[PDB]
């Protein structure tokens, strides 16, 4: 995350890191049993680490879960980043409580102008190199379909989104993907793509959740 701050431990408590010896993506728990990240944080041998803060030190509310399974969305596309969701299913329930906790699903899109939350553990640098241990948080509005089609000219699909800001400064990044876009209290978008971070016209683009909802209640429901 770019341009934001610290949250503050455990203040987004259905933001999850996946781990494979180490933090490569972030997700969503959206029940006891299952995680929505990100199809192009897809790899096997997933551990789901949930009420996390620093993730580099164990501060007493974590819980770490092997994934059980994952699924990819059957018509991703990883040369254009069409339907870049996944669910991931823990091979235990997750024991919820207020630093443990999932995220609802929308009940429909969410408008143009409206504000949202983002957050991370992903690189905090414009240009160059940072990574913090502590999660960050960024709020910053949807933006029109046309400024997100104008900024990535053949690129945006009815699957994508843009959110932030033109003028730049303020974005998601490296190692952010896969994480929440959380609007009115719903999981609206994924953490997808973008070109470099937080550069002046190229906002970010997330993964349109309110387009997979069936998708998903279908998906849990049969898995
Ligand atoms: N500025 C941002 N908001 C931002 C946030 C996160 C990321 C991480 N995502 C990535 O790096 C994704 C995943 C693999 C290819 N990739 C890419 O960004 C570049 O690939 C093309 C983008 C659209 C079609 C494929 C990149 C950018
Ligand atoms: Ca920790």
């Amino acid at each position: 995350i770019v341009g934001g701050y610290t949250c503050g431990a455990n203040t987004v408590p259905y933001q999850v890191s996946l781990n494979s010896g180490y933090h490569f993506c972030g997700g969503s728990l959206i029940n006891s049993q299952w995680v929505v990240s990100a199809a192009h944080c897809y790899k096997s041998g997933i551990q789901v680490r949930l009420g996390e803060d620093n993730i580099n030190v164990v501060e007493g509310n974590e819980q770490f879960i092997s994934a059980s399974k994952s699924i990819v969305h059957p018509s991703y596309n990883s040369n254009t980043l069409n339907n870049d969701i996944m669910l991931i299913k823990l091979k235990s329930a997750a024991s919820l409580n207020s630093r443990v906790a999932s995220i609802s699903l929308p009940t429909s899109c969410a408008s143009a102008g409206t504000q949202c939350l983002i957050s991370g553990w992903g690189n905090t640098k414009s240009s160059g190199t940072s990574y913090p241990d502590v999660l960050k948080c960024l709020k910053a509005p949807i933006l029109s379909d046309s400024s997100c089609k104008s900024a990535y000219p053949g690129q945006i699909t009815s699957n994508m989104f843009c959110a932030g800001y033109l003028e730049g400064g303020k974005d998601s990044c490296q190692g952010d993907s896969g994480g929440p876009v959380v609007c009115s209290g719903k999981l609206q978008g994924i953490v997808s793509w973008g070109s470099g971070c937080a550069q002046k016209n190229k906002p970010g683009v997330y993964t349109k959740v309110c387009n997979y909802v069936s998708w998903i209640k279908q998906t849990i429901a049969s898995n």
